[PDB]
């Protein structure tokens, strides 16, 4: 019951290490407060092994400045604001349920936890309270967060590293939010991270998940908006967004099943800008909880560290709309590596600018519904990979089928640029057999060797695949001087929804090759 | 006449409430100063109803930290810097004419003003002095601003809520800048806002205007550059940029009438990024002051709250260039809802990526000059709305006429995608009448039923509308095997600047439908 005060340089050489009869850690505090308002703590010192040194309850407008503590905690929720400025933290991090906003600025976290066996109450660095339901009805705003240490003792017991943000409940029948309550059970309402620095390299992934809920109680919602900027993870494996333990979103209360991502409103929003990671993965929830619809926006994303390759791959399992602007893309895979499930809904992909370097493989790996009804659209992109102008390679067919391109270039190895070859043979007046799929809207080039009675001429024809308003084939006509005749050609088409299957090549003269005229 | 000092921990339970014989508020101060330099004020407590508790004049390098005051003020301008950090403010906000730079970091504003009888000195939250001409020759930089309360009494007496930033004069004959003065009369030279939080929902619009000049004195210029980032307004109505009441820009001193926004230099710059609002409106000034040319960039703008639908609308009747990247667009309207006027100059619109969901209406509403000479260009956009492939709907014609699209998709309700239908009939050799406009550069698809003496075939043909270098029609030739003849078709064109009016449909065989192949 205190208000309008300030505390100062209390020095504790190391915190208390208290155990029970079974040699298991129990609670102990250096500072413990109830029912305070408008408080400032400055230059507190209690750092090391042991239980968290701070325990607070039911407070308002708390500020920590220039402190050195192994934990900052609030058991009962706070309200107003909670500010942590220029502070060094220990392995516990922050554990606070609240009805306000949390501010973090220039905070260092050290994760070493060897003296504790594998004991860890909450699986993340910034947490809500697991014995209060895991709710935080407010935003979280972070500037210039630094991570050191590894927390290897916890990993040996559990098998994975710690998460960044966690919000879940230990037992839904003991800690939850009742229906009549006026509290909205957001995990966190908003998460804004602006600048994450990891000075030391990590073999594996930096975090188990960006936002985590590793229980099966389903008490709180996934955050409505997540934004990451200038985050350098400095790791050798992809980071992931795990959405497998969250309550059904309040944007879809009637639980309407979604068939196409554009036929329903977006429920969650994610923005990643100028971040450095090897890859990103989205894993959908299990059935009876899979009712979300994401809206993902990626801008200038690649890997900048020299210990790995530059292009990044995007794994996705969840229905949503994906937009990429100026990224160093490698591959788009419509499955989750963690679980293995392919996909069950139609999504949308749009790529603008940048480089698409697939290294040694195909640009895409999409199999849901054989890939029909999945619109991958690219504009002004430079494609690098195993393409060829003289042989029909796997990457040639993959890009012409799954990607609709306009104003794009292709380069395998050499100093110059090439046109991928899709078919080779002799398409005479009777027709030659063919079997390859091409996305509608792409432009194909035909190399034709026309001959009159005595003279001959090489013809370069250009053909556009119709969009699917008709069941007719793709045909055209052109003229050639020095032969004094018209050249007529036609490709037979079979309907494949968004794509078309070419089954017969026919021309009045001989067609020798079909190319992707990007 | 003081310098190099600091003041701490003054506590005032509530400010003075002083009136006059007519029961109206008069001035009273807790802290008053003039001619000071290098001052720090920390942990000052004076919060509540009454006149603002700080009055300052002619100072340099002032800092407020961890304070709780109902106003921060400077009557005579300051110089150097003015810093407000980690401070809670009352309904008065900040009023300061300046010859320096203003910084704000982690500031909360409470807007409740019930005890005052709807009386406000200035109409915004951050204001320049109205009795000094309303100038601030310098920049304004804000980080993490929080708004609570409503200020309902002022709205009741005046009809609209407060603005965010205000700069104007009460009387041009008493408070102004003479022509021989070396002061540049900027309202604010630059405005940067990064992070605006409004935890409580508002029915209506959060602010009357972002930058406001609600007088008719015309003493100061509109800000040259305005930037908004990560601002969640949390309201159910559109926000607006009101450009009435500002002195004519110094970039156009001869007052040259602009005609096409590309034949004159830009004069003002606006950038909005990762913000959340239902809509945005630009209102042009009245004649004798309408000589500006705006450059607007919108990146990833949509509504994320659960109560107001996602897609956002853009209203504008001001001359300028508009670029939208990865936005959740709903409609583009070339009018101002506040005033009702439509437009008088030619503007430019460019859309890249994202979704264009028009719900149950048309994607565009453009009327100035019948829409000719207004180049709306789209690339890689997913169009959602009331489109059809078996009927000619209004949205089909609207999107075919007003938008030049390339690599775009259309979806109304179903899991699959459609091609909008523009015309139905029987286009034989004589020709069938038609009346519909289409922007030049769009690609059209024709479904042709070709019949020879005994055989028949369905033909799919694509056609590109010429750009206007010539006056001829759009024609083409294709071939059909199994009928052993060529098919010739032609669309008669009537010139409408950037668009073309189709008047006649002609074909040697029968044309049954014309579609938008885009």
């Amino acid at each position: 019951y205190c208000a309008a005060f300030k505390a100062y340089d209390f020095f504790d050489p190391y915190p208390a290490f208290a155990v029970d009869s079974n040699n298991s850690l129990v609670y102990s505090y250096t500072l413990n407060f109830n029912d305070i308002a408008d408080a400032v703590f400055e230059n507190f010192n209690s750092q090391g092994y042991g239980w968290g040194v701070v325990g607070g309850q039911r407070s308002t407008n708390i500020t920590y400045r220039d402190c050195n503590l192994n934990r900052v905690d609030m058991h009962n929720p706070y309200m107003g604001y909670l500010k942590v400025l220029d502070t060094r933290l220990g392995t516990w991090g922050i554990n606070a349920s609240g009805m306000g906003d949390m501010y973090l600025e220039r905070v260092t976290v050290d994760l070493d936890d060897s003296a504790h066996g594998g004991h860890r109450e909450h699986e993340g660095i910034i947490n809500a309270r697991g014995d209060f339901g895991g709710f935080h009805d407010g935003g979280l705003y972070i500037k210039d967060l630094t991570i050191v240490g590894e927390a290897s003792a916890f990993e040996a017991t559990s098998g994975h590293p710690v998460a960044l943000v966690s919000a879940y409940s230990f037992n839904a029948s003991l800690a939850y939010i009742p229906e009549s309550s006026p509290v909205t059970p957001w995990g966190f309402k908003e998460v804004i991270v602006e600048g994450l620095h990891c000075p030391f390299k990590r073999t594996g992934r930096r975090f188990n998940s960006i936002i985590s809920a590793p229980s099966i109680q389903f008490t709180v919602y996934h955050p409505m908006r997540v934004k990451l900027e200038d985050c350098n993870f400095n790791s050798t494996a992809f980071e992931k967004f795990d959405l497998r333990g969250w309550r059904v979103t309040p944007y879809n209360p009637s639980k309407v099943g979604i068939a196409n991502t554009l036929a329903f409103r977006p429920t969650n929003f994610v923005d990643v800008k100028d971040c450095s990671m090897v890859g990103l993965e989205f894993t959908r929830p299990t059935s009876a909880y899979d009712y979300s619809n994401f809206d993902v926006n990626l801008v200038n994303v690649k890997n900048v560290e020299e210990h790995s390759l530059s292009p990044f791959t995007l794994y996705t399992n969840q229905c949503g709309r994906y937009n990429l602007v100026g990224c160093g893309l490698q591959q788009i895979v419509d499955k989750s590596m963690t679980s293995g499930e392919r996909a069950n809904r139609r999504s949308t992909f749009s790529v603008t600018g940048g480089t698409w370097n697939s290294l040694s493989g195909n640009p895409t790996d999409i199999t849901y519904g054989n890939g029909y009804d999945i619109p991958v659209v690219a504009t002004g992109v430079m494609f690098v990979g195993p393409y060829s102008q003289t042989e029909v390679t796997g990457a040639n067919l993959n890009v012409a089928e799954f990607v609709q391109a306009s104003g794009c270039k292709f380069l395998s190895s050499g100093p110059t640029y090439i046109q991928p070859l899709l078919w080779s043979g002799a398409g005479g007046p009777t027709g030659a057999s063919a079997n390859f799929n091409v996305a509608r809207g792409n432009t194909l080039g035909l190399n034709i060797s026309a001959v009159n009675g005595e003279t001959s001429q090489v013809i370069a024809a250009t053909l556009v695949i119709p969009q699917g308003f008709s069941t007719g084939p793709a045909a055209g006509t052109t003229y050639g001087f020095a032969v004094e005749k018209n050249i007529n050609y036609q490709l037979g088409l079979n309907a494949r929804s968004l794509k078309a299957n070419v089954g017969l090549v026919r021309c009045s003269d001989t067609i020798t090759g079909v190319y992707l005229n990007a």
